[PDB]
């Protein structure tokens, strides 16, 4: 539950955009 | 052998505190 | 086609580097 966890999300996004 | 390699070691840490 | 796809790319080098 830790504030951090929102930067795991990004990177998911950030691989997401990847294609962009 | 580069100290980079703590930075990978960090993000393998960040992905198992997702579910923190 | 974003730029923040070169940051994709650095990550790929990153885990690759890890063994260095
Ligand atoms: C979340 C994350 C972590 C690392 C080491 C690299 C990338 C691209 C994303």
């Amino acid at each position: 539950k830790n504030p951090e966890a929102e930067e795991i999300t990004r990177c998911k996004k950030l691989l997401d955009d990847s294609s962009s």
